[PDB]
Formats: structure tokens, sequence, C-alpha cells
């Protein structure tokens, strides 16, 4: 019995994720909740064994020198794993977390015109944001899926992994996977900048020069998508212009002012699991306000007749 | 003779430390007082020996790099202990503290609602904290304890070296001790923000990074615990944002006024002894009173808190006349009166 | 059947870019669309077949290093491209950016005196802006051009890369192309302080480095031409003095005001009926408009171009031109 | 066909420069006009070769490796030019500019004992500043000039490259042509700080250690020359103090408050032609002006410094009427008018 | 005529250091004059093989490598010395101080029930302050034995390098000496709250680093001492506060404030008659005080101290004691 | 005809300077003019040779890697130089700077009281600064001098490299040249916290690691002597804190203000050649003073009757 069949079985219980505990039997989280599967408890030995099974010599060599690592990993028919090993008080220990295989559509979302319209602005910075958990790519597989569907352009994504997989329809779309197709986010985008790209999304924001280079795209004339863990239209902007160096704010805190075209932060909840979006869009006034952010909800509980919403807001709803 | 005997030993003498040093005979600390085993004294070659003999590569490692390491060492049947091997004038020493092996729960302790209440905040931050000897770490168990009775969820702790061990019941625990199972507290917290944690322990702030990183996972959505020495919740936050330079506080200030969720500031008196706790909650008031900067009026905050069940520290303390007593109490108390 | 033909056929097509990529036939940009030509999908063997056939070991060495590469390939007869290779999830990848060939007219482009008059001042800065799509080089081609013949004068360009290529006429022109003429814009501009420029042409301008060099430039006595991506005088302006530390904005706020010949911000809309003609918002350096840059109220900029009829508002060079169709990229539609 | 020829050919022509492109035939500017010489295109090849053939190793190797370079060459009975090599689309690329090979005195440049005055200084800095045209330098060697037959001192000059070449009178004269005789302004300067010069003139402000050093040489004790670009005494300042990091202008506008001796800012108008000076002269009021950052306030400041011998520029202007004249002092006057 | 007959010879006369310098006969500074002893001068050679007969390759090696080195170096019967060598114009150089062997006693030493009261406190901060010169060590040394005599404690200090030497009586003494016990003084810290250690002895406290850190010793719970070479109460805590970036000064004023338990400075002065005795500045822990810390109010600390009286000033302390020879190491003379 | 002649006949002279200059006869600054000497103009290969003959490899190695270097030169009877070899349009230059042999008696001076006071302190710092050509050394030759007669202490001096040369009198005195007897004025100064050292004095001061050091010798006990090349007491601290990174000004200002014992700026004056001091005396009051030191010149014109005085104060004297 080998993590195939368990990571199929994940997959056919609707699992987000496979968690290997040297110590107890295997346990997926679905719906949130983390629980065991019906098998008997996996000694170290074993979990273990299960993992070098599916690594390579390197990831083998960094597990062993860091004590932990991260890597990718398929199952053919079912679906793409993230993976992160790590070693616990008991020994071995792999939790799996299952990738979205399947872009699904707007409708199929239930996301309105609000979407559409941003989606469709010409140019400038659109930032889906959200816990890491509330599946944000989604939201911005269907935006895209809807660009997809009805410019004749060249969306161009830089993503760690490869989360969904589009089909160029309308659209030239190029999809390149830090790691296999290209060395890193900052290498990818620079050449993002001579490839003739019209919206260009960016997976992961870790370091600044991403950020940075980023904010360049948007400037220059694309629409850029690109997500922070952050969960809130205000915090994010913070969170943006206050990971650099007080010698440089002003020059982002301006870029930024300028070329923010709206930002998205979303969150799952239990339907009686449904997202919840805080939208906030760009507006000559809200760019002022990009030092006074302070006043930017009132400024969106306003914004209503654009679009936007407050996330307390939409909840209600 | 080796070192589980004596270890055994300690235990069977209710030592709360076994102390080896080149130069001396065993002794252990009980009650407070640190005194000889009726042995003879260890010369530099038997303690490095005894000690290597616990250790595995890593550790020996360390403590011939860096001249000092920590690791956790059980005795099966006895207890678990906590391991600092070091070298002074006489030759080597090592100090073993003793990890309470039963598990006190909320009800052993005799902690109420309150703590729970806390312990069900679905993200956010948590801090536990107090002196050494306060008792924090139990209070702590039993806040994982708690979950890890009544949440499907996923508790990872970090911790250096590792607490207390517990059972994965409803939860996963999974428990990674700092040089053995990791690198470092940082390393570990980065791994943990992608290993699918409900709930994530931080032992220690190590270090600048390790606030950092705590606050991106509490910020991120989860639950986060974490302790410090400070016995006040005014004098922690404080000293959270205190203990980064200038040109960084806002960015820090502004993060943990977001989300802190509670702060629990811990001591034990003289029953035996019993806890006393000052306990605040997280309060869109109390927020801005840390956004902005004005903590200083938090306590009154607190003790107007009553209602979610904050209180005062002094305040706690007065009640205990119910054990504990005066004398004492206004050892402790802030305001001796 | 190469990648000559396909480029060929691209610019018979008037394509801007070709696009290959593993799994898709041949597609090329048209007028702003990207488009499949009647082709079968190429397979990642293919492109990157038709690849690597025009590669040397270098690019074939990076490209293999890196994953990704660029370098420059030229169709005699035809045009040359810039060429950016990279991998994606179905195979390999390449976009062909056909380079404009001829350096092209101001009456062909249908630019009025104005143009000429601005390029004529004898020294400061003059910013052509626009943002990726509006091909302002061209407008800028065309006013170097302008003077090209008109001025026995000595144009020097420092472009990464090179776009247009002059032939000198009236002028010495000496195009410099970053990293393989010179160094870098900063290094390339304080030589050019010393090569008796007359006029100065500096490619982008978005670093403290060059816009600084930019600047001394213009301030020093020389006709400087930079560009930007802002698509507004005032957003222009903005755009530059904000870019730098709170500590040395006065200083950068003072010398703009003081050199800023004129900005000419453009955009392409779509030309009633096929293809696409430019909308520029032209403003004109004015002792009114220096004291609102100097001063820090370019708030009240409009306004004063409003009133400035040679200069106007980009809405209101639009309603000079399809109707709902610019209204749509009016700052106040209607 | 060797460059000599073609640059006594200049120098016969009035030729102000020389330019080499590579794709076309030599030209030359004259009153202005950049024109073709009437000989057949240079290739690259060739203009490569003919640079090569005029540098030295050094030389050679800069071009090589930062594909530019600058170095003065002379034409023995002809006259001394300004040598940039450079590469563009074309090829090769080089030009000459001519170095004024007969010096003017103060007297042939009609210029006064305020001049003098300034020049006699015993320490600290002098700025004498013009856009590109202005004839700032001239102005500078007149005034070094007049220190050389006046004083036994030593001047010594970091220029890059050489300017004018003075003849060693009363004074010792050593000047270092950077990337010949130095590797760089700063290099160079700190040896000057122990090659006992009285005078040490900067060629240009190449970079904020340049200033930084300039400024520590006025302060330590020398007379200082320097040049900016500047057309104004105030501008000047804030250019000087504005350039640096926030962190760092007060130690900068405290220092050069305490070590400005004066400053003058020049321009060339249309007769021949004749130039403009603005004067500004260090001053207990100014100093602080400087100190404090109320530089604004220093024109009505120059305005009542007449005695001293000071002048705004359109003042100095108006005077031109006695040659000048309006239509283009209006073009060149601070307030049209 | 060896180095060994020399040492010994200092320490038969008291002397707290031995110098050799080529050119001189040997010196040695007693009750803090430096003078020469009656022997011919050394020359380089001499000084230079005396020095090198007592070294190692290892030190030898780095003395020539580094033009200077040290170690220590043992006397069997007589004492230890930390040894300094390096060169001077002359010649060879090299300096013995000699470190104090016995761990000596309170009584010897003449201080009263103020210090034990003082080293009784549970838990809290302790600084025992005074330039060099003024062998503090000796007072700390005497107040860490009184306990060591007196509690079943753990004692656990932290210096570089180790000065005193103690016996572990009632208490287990570890003494870590940093660069061979441990790697560093926050190092060590860091480990000693783990090491259960009754009471801490920080050696030095001349930076962020040991001082943060040895603060939360003693704010955990901690008895810790620590010293430096200020001269006054009053002084010890303003360089405390005063050091750290003004961001974190609160944090460390409050700190301090709530656990500095008492100042002691120290300083010597000729014993009329021969020899010196020690004055100590002596400021106690307590309510008001904490306040005029947590505060910064520490201005009117003096008569705080004044009115403070088992607490004295060290002018009040002088005139209990030579009286010109005194009023010369007053705060006020007279 | 070598360049000992010449050297020697400097010194003969008076000369402060010898300035060898291809092109030009060899001078000498005397009195503070440069003069030819009645020899004939010195061709480029003539200097360069002198000069060559005088240096080693390291020497002419650097020269010719760097076009220019210094180094010292001793003329055994006569005196030492320092040195320092440039390249100018002309061809090689060379500049000697005679350095004081003899170090004078405060008498000799005519220095007052107030200068034995000062050098009495038991511990602290004590600049004494001046343009480099006021002499500097001198004035503190004499103090050194002063202690020496007086104390039977241990002078230790870092100096880069040695000036006057002292005989030990009633004090121990140790001299290290920086690059023969140390490596560098950190390591020396390091050293020297643990070289039983009454006061030290450090000649130049380069770098922060040296100012750092040297005034923790002073806030550890030692009396330290120092200089920089400030003409003023106000600008002299200015100086020394202005030098720190902002985030570390506090840590400086605050030491100093403890430690600083007093100040002596210095300069020369052309005889009916006088040296003019301005002199500044520790003080409660400007202990203070040291943001404000600004108000610190009123301080000194009050402080007379301690001794202290302006530089003005003290020329119409
Ligand atoms: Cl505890
Ligand atoms: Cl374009
Ligand atoms: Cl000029
Ligand atoms: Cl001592």
């Amino acid at each position: 019995m080998d993590i195939t069949e368990l990571l199929a079985f994940s997959a056919k219980q609707g699992a987000s994720d496979l968690h290997l505990s040297a110590g107890l039997p295997p346990m997926i989280r679905v719906d949130g909740d983390v629980r065991r599967i019906n098998l008997p408890p996996l000694e170290h030995k074993q979990v273990h064994a299960l993992i070098y099974d599916i690594m390579n010599d390197k990831q083998r060599k960094d597990f062993e020198e860091f004590l932990e690592t991260d890597f990718s990993f398929e199952v053919p028919g079912v679906a793409r794993f993230r993976v992160n090993a790590f070693n616990q008080n008991r020994g071995a220990g792999a939790v799996f977390r299952t990738i979205p295989s399947k872009v699904l559509t707007m409708e199929e979302l239930g996301m309105g015109e609000v979407f559409k319209r941003v989606s469709d602005v010409p140019r400038g910075l659109v930032l889906v944001t959200g816990p890491t958990g509330s599946g944000k790519s989604t939201t911005l597989a269907a935006m895209l899926d809807y660009l997809n569907n009805t410019k004749y352009h060249h969306i161009l994504t830089i993503e760690d992994p490869i989360e969904f997989v589009h089909e160029s329809k309308k659209c030239l779309v190029n999809q390149r996977e830090v790691h296999r197709d290209t060395l890193g986010f900052s290498e990818a985008l620079r050449s993002a900048l001579r490839e003739d790209p019209d919206i260009i999304l960016v997976g992961e924001m870790r370091d600044l020069e991403t950020i940075r280079l980023a904010l360049t795209a948007a400037e220059t004339g694309h629409l850029v998508f690109g997500t922070l863990h952050t969960t809130s239209a205000a915090k994010t902007i913070d969170r943006v212009v206050d990971v650099f160096p007080a010698e440089e704010k002003a020059m982002v805190r301006s870029m930024l002012s300028e070329s923010l075209q709206s930002v998205i932060s979303q969150t799952l909840i239990k339907k009686i699991r449904v997202a919840a979006h805080e939208i906030m869009i760009g507006t000559p006034a809200i760019r002022n306000l990009i030092d006074k952010v302070a006043q930017m909800y009132s400024a969106i509980q306003t914004g209503g007749s654009l679009g936007m919403q407050t996330l307390d807001m939409c909840l209600k709803g």
C-alpha cells in the first residue's frame, strides 16, 4: 500500500490535505476538519519510506541536510500536490496539499460584473489577497478565464508552482512554473517585460524584487495580477509599502497610488463553503489616500455604486 | 554507574534539577536548595563521558562547535529532562531540568471558561507570559490540551527543547524540537506556513525574525501561541514592539494591534502554591490603544473589561483571599495596599 | 517551412509581434490583437527546432543555462527582430518583436507645427510619455528626424536598446545602445556631457540615476528628450518628482520646473474603419506652469493647458477625432 | 593621413570641435555648426586605428574595459585637445575638444579686484560655476594665474582631463590628470591632503565622496577651488547640500556654511561675447543663512552686499548696457524686465 | 636570571603589574606607581628572549604574525599572570598583570552589613561600578563569597576573563570564561536562563547585547550582578540607558527602574601612612528612586541617597575617612 | 648629487617641506613659503630616479600600481620624513615633510598652568586639534613630557608614524609605530586596554573603530590623547559625533559628554611664528550641552576663571 493509493483516496474524498505523521494513521483535512483514515497507524519507518519513495536525490539531500524540505509531486490521473516534509518528535512527517486542478467559471462561482469590470482595466495592478486557504487562485483563475474568453490577448503567468492550467482560447496563455520553466519570479518577470504580454499573473510575491518588478510592469502599461496573504484592502496596501526600506517608501507609495486598479480580499465561510470578498476599486479619491490610507474604509463603504464593498458588508449579505 | 541511575534517583528525591559539574559530586536542587549527593566528586572525564553517552551526533557536534547546547532526554519509566551541556572553569557541566510528565487539564489546574474562550478564537495571537517559575507552560499545555480534546485540528509546536509531550487526540499534534527536528525557530516557522497547521505553538521568541514570522502566522489566519517573560499585559506589549529598530515599530505595532487576541501573564504564589493570572482580551478599544501608542491607558481598560472576563493581576490576587494570603500577595501586587 | 517565411509573413501582415508557443500555431499581434495564423499547431520539438536554428552557441548556452534568453535576429530584405526565447508549461516559447526599420516622418504621422516648435527649443527638457502600446518612439523618432533634417547639430542618443535607427542627414547622429556601446545610462550620460552633443536622447528614464543625470544635461544647457509611460502631463510630472526620497524632491522639483520645456503624452485609438490613430496631450513650458511646478500646485495644471490653446488636453484632442470609441479614453467620459 | 593633420586643419578652420564617427567623414564644429570635411567617410577600422594611434595602454585598457574613456592630447605647435572615445551604433566614435592654449589674465579678461580679493583668502571654499559654454574655466584659470603670479605657494589641481596648463611661476604648480596621473578624484584628493598643497583645484564634483573630501580640504585649511553647472549662488548651494542623503545633509550644510568663502556663477553673452558674473561672498550673515536652512533669503543678502563687491547676475547684466544689449540680456536675466 | 625570579619578586612586592620594555630595567606597578627594579636595563634581545622562553608555538606564531598577543602564564607556588606581548619603538615589550589568587573576604576588606543586605536580595539587578584601578572585582568577589558561604545556591558567572576563582562552598559556583568556555556574553547569558542559576555574574556590561540580556535575567526572576566603570550611581544609570537608540530607551529605562536593586560605585585612596583604602558610594533600590528612574528625574537622585542613610554619597563616605588628600576626590571640594 | 644631500640641506634650512617636481629645481617650504633651491631643474628621469632610489619593492609596486604612494624615510643624523610620491602632468612628483625630531619643553613653548591642569586629569578624553600644519604634535609632546617628568606612570602612544621620541623619565613610555610595531590603530588600541597604560596617545583618528575604541579607553578609566584636524572646540565635538551612523550618535554623544575632559584647538601665526590656542575645559554645564553644542562659545567665553579661552580671545592677546 503506497502513497499514490492514499493520495488518490484523498482526492476522491474531497480532501484539501493529506497528513502523514509517524505514530498515527494517515489523516485528511476535509471541510476544514482533519480526521484519521480507517487504516493502521504509520510507524516512523513506514512514513519515512513512503516519503523517500517519491523524492529524488536533491530532495532527499535537503530533507536530510535541513531536516525539512518542499517539493511538488503529481498523481497522473488524479492531481498535483504541494508537499512539505519535516521531522517531529515521533519521527518523519509530511503534509500534502492538493492543488486545484480545474480552473472553474465565473458564473459557476456566482461572481458578478464587478469582477469583469476589474478584469477589464487595460493596465495597472490588481491584487487578489486572502489568508492562505481562502482559494485566492480560483477567483483569479475565473477572472483570467473571463479574459481568455473575451480578449485576443497574451496572458503570461508565473506560478510556483503552476496551479490551474488554462487552455489558450482567445488568448495566448503562457504559464511558466518557477524552478522548471524559469529560475525565479524576478528572472521570469524581467523576461516578461519583453515577451509582449498583455496580462501578467505573479503567484507568490516573496521578495521585494518581485514586488518592485511587478510594479514596473503595471507602470509601463500592462495589467498585472498578484496575491498577498493580507485579508483587507487597507492591510494589503500597508503590507506592500511597509516592506520597503524607509528610504524608498515614497517611490513605492507613489507608484502604487498610480497603478493600483483594485484590491480584492477574499475568505471562505461554511455554507449552510462560500467565498466572501472585500472589494476596493481604484478611484481618484483613494489614489490620493495612497499617507491617509486610514480613511480608506469609509471610502469603500460609500464606493457601493461603483461596486465596492466592505468585507463585513459582504458578510451580512 | 550511569546517568540514568542518577536521574532516577533525583526523581525519587523530588529533585527539580540535577547538576553535573566537573570537580564536584552530582547535586540536586530540592525545595530550592542545591545539595551534593553522597557520591565521589566527578572528574572532568567522567561528566563529559556521562554527557556524550546520552547525546547524538548533532548534539555532540553543537556542544563541540558552540561549547554549549540544549536538548531533551527521557528516562522511560521515570521522566523527561531538559538538558544543557556547557563548559566551565573546572571542566564540563550539565544541568538537567525535569519536564512535567503528567498533564494537568484546566480542571486539574482550576482554570475557568475564560481560558477556553481564549483558546477558542479561530486565529490571531495569544501570549502566555510569566517569569521562570511562574508556571506559564502548564497553563499553555492545558490550553493546548483543551483544544486537542475538542477540535479536529492540527497543532504544530516548535519548542527548544520540547516542553510537555502531547498525545494526538482529536488533533494531529506535531511537535518539532529545535536542533533535532529542525534547524531553528525561523526555519521551522517558515515551513509551518505550509504544513497546514491550525494552531502553532512558538516556544520562545528566540529573536526578531521569530517575532516577525510569528506575527505573519497570526496574520495569515492561524491561532498562534507564544510566550514572554513579561509579567504584565502592558509590559508584554511594550516588550514586543520595543525590541524592534525604530524604523520598523509602526509595522509591528500595527500588526500586533490587529492580531493580538489576548495576553495572559501568570505567576505562582504560596498556597502548595497557586497561580495568579492577569488576563487581557482583544477588544476594538484596546486594539486602538495598541495601533495608537496609548498603551499606557490599558490598565483601566482591563479593569473595566470584567465582562469579557479580563482581570488585573492585583484584582486576581485579592480574590485569592478566599487560598493564598495577604503577606505574600503584597509581595507580587502591582500596587501594594 | 522555417522561421523566415513566418517572420516575412508577419511583416507583410503589419504584425508588431510574432509569437511561437509550443502547442499552438504561430500567432501574430496586429493592431494590438494576437491571432493564430492559419497553420497547424507547433509541437514542442518544432518550435524548439525553429528557435535553435537561429541561435548561436552563446544564446543556446544561456537559453539552456538560464531557461530564457534574448537576442536580436535579422531578416535581410524584411526587418530585424528583437527575440525572446523562454520555456512554458507546454514546451518552448519565443516571441518576435519587429523593430521599426524606417525612421519615419512627421508628415507621414500627420503631426503639426506644435511639434516642430517644441523640437526647436534651443535647450531644456522634453518628455514624450505614454504606456507600452502607444508607440511614442514613433513620434519621438519623427521629432528627431525633423531636426536631423533642419539643423546642423549633433544628436546623441542613449537607448536600451536602440529603437529606430537614424541616418546622419544635417545632423551628426550618434546612437549608443546600452550594454553594447555603453555600460549604462549614467555612464553614457556623463560622457555625453563632453561629446559636444546638441540634442540628447535618453531612451527611458526609470531611475534616480538616469533622471538625476538627464536633468543636469538639461540644466547645463542642452536639449534633452526623455520618455516615460505616464499617460498625462500632470501624472508625468508627479511621477518624476515623486520617485525621489523626500529629502531631495525640492532640488528635483526645482530643477524640472526650470528645464521642463514640454510634455507630450500619447495614446492609440482604433481608427473608425480600420487601423488606429494617435491622440496627444500637449503641455508646453510656460512661466505660469513653471511656478506651478517649482511650487507644488501641479494640481492646477489642467486648466492651464486648457487655456494654453498649441497645448491641448487629451480629452480635448479626442473630441477632435469614433465617438463612444473614444469617450472610452476620456479623463471625463460623456 | 593621420589625426594630427586633421587636428591641425580643425584649428586652421577655427573649429571648436573635431568629430570622428565610424561611417562618416571627419566633421568639425565651427561657429556652432557641425560640418563634414571634404574627405572620404571613415570606416570603423580607420577611426579606431586613428584613435588607438594616440592612446596609451591605460587609455586603451579603459576604452576596451568601459567602452568609453577620456584623456587629453596635444598637437605641439597647434593646440591641446580633450579626447573622448566611445562606441556608437555605426562603430567607433571620438570627439576632440580643443583646449584654450593662450591664457587670458584678469586683465585680458577685464576681471576686477573683486576676483583678486576672493583668490586671496587664506583658505576655505570657492566655487566657480556656470553652464557649459559659460567660460567658468577661463575665469578659474585667471584666478589661479593671479596667485601663481603673486604667492610662493603650491597649487595642486586634479583635472579630468587637464584644462589649461600652467607654468610654475611663483608657485609650484602640480596638475594631475585623472586616469593618467591618478586613479580618480577621491584617491587623488586624499593624497593631496599630504602633498603640502596651498591651493587645490578640484576639476569636477565627480561624486559625493569628491564633495565630502573637497570639503574637508577646505576645512583643514586649504583654499579649495571647485566648479558646478549651477547658474546661481543660491542654486549652487542647494545643489551641493541636496545631493546628499537626508541622514547627512546637516553635517554637509554645516560644513559648507563654515568653509564657503565665495560663489561665482558665470555666463557668456553676445557682445564677440562677454561674461556676466554673479558674485556672492562669505559673510557672517550668509553663513547662518546656510547653517540654518534659510538660503531662500540669500538673494537680497547679495543685493545689499555691494560693498564687499557682491552682485546679482541681473544686476551685473544691466551694467553691461555700458557692451551687450537688452534683447539678449533679457534672455539670461533671472527676472526679465 | 629568568622571568620567574622576576615575577616571584613582583608578588613579594605586592606589585599589580610587571612591565618589560626593551631599553629599560624591569619595572613594577605598586600602589598605582610604576617603578624600576634595581636591575640593569633589558636590551631588546633579552626581553625578547625572556618572552619567547614562556610562550608556545601558537603564541609565538601570533606574536610574530600580528606583532602582539595575549596569553596567561602561571608561577606554580606564586600566582597566575595575564600576559601581553607587543612591540614598541625600542624593541620587545611585555606587561604582566598578576591575577588575584585568593578569593578574599568581606571582613578582610572591612565591608559592612550594607553589603550583605544588598547581596541578600532574592532577585533583581546589582551594579558594582568603578574605573580601572578601583578593584571593585575585589568587592564583588567578596560579596559573591559572602553568599557562597551562606546560601545553598547556584552562582553562575560569565567573565572575560575569569578574575577571582571561587571554590564551591555552600554554593555551586560555575564560572564561564568568554572565548574559552563560551562564545560570548550573549550566547552564555541565554544558556544561563536554563542552567538553573540563582545568582548570575556578568563580568562587564559594555554592550547593548549584554545589557539587554542581563536585564531580562534580572526580569525573569534572578539575581544578576553586572559592572561598569562609571564613578557614580547617577552616572551609572545614565550610562546604561543612554547607550541605547532613542527608539528603545523607554523600555530600558522602564526595565532598569524595576530590577535595579542597588548601585555601588567605588574608588581607591592613599591610606594616610601607606597603602590605600576604598571609598564606596552606595545607592539602594527604593520605591521613590524607582520612579526617579522609570520617570526621567534621575537628576534628583543625589539628595535621595543623602537621605537614604545604609546608602551614602561618595563625598559623604570620604569625610568618614587624609584630608586634602580626599577632598581631592570629592564631587564638591572643601 | 642624491636625495640625502638635499634632505639634509632642507633641515639645515629650517624647511618644513622639500618638494620634487619633474620640470623644476627642488624647492623647500620655509616659514610657509615655497622656494626654489639654487639648483638646475630636475627632469622627469632625475626625480623619478631620486625617488626609486629610496623606495623598496612594495612602495615601488604601489607607486606603479596606484600611480601614487606614501611611506616614511629617515636620514640617520638628520631627521625622518613623511614622503608622498605622485605623478603629475610633467612627470614624477614627491613631497617630503620633515617630522619634528625633538620633543620641546612646555616653558620653551610658553604654555601655562592651564595645560598642566588639563594634563593632570586622572582619566577621560583630551583632544588637541588643529589644521594639519599648526604643529599639534608639539603641544602634545610638551604635555606628555610634563607628565613624563612628574608622574610614575605608563604612557603608551600609537603613532603613524612616530613623531617625537620620548625618553622614559618618571614614566614608562612605550611608543608603537603603526605598520612596524603594530598592524593598525584599532589592533594596537585593543591591546592597549591590557598593557596597563595610564596615558594613551593616538596619533591619527582615521576610522570609527579608532574613535569608538579610543572612547572606551577614556571610559574605562584611562587618560587619552587624540587629535582631529578640526579648528574649534565646537567643530571638534560635532566632528566626532557626526561621523557616526544616525542609529548610534546618542551612545557616542552620551559617552563623549561624560569623558570629555578638555578640547584644545591650535594654530600658527607669523610672529613679529607663534601658536594660538582655543581652550575648552570639561564642566558640568558643558557636559549637558553635549545637543545644544551651539551654545558652547559663550560658555567658553565665561570659562575664563577656569582658564578657558576663545581662539579670537587668545588672538587679541
Ligand atoms: Cl516556567
Ligand atoms: Cl511604443
Ligand atoms: Cl566652459
Ligand atoms: Cl579593578
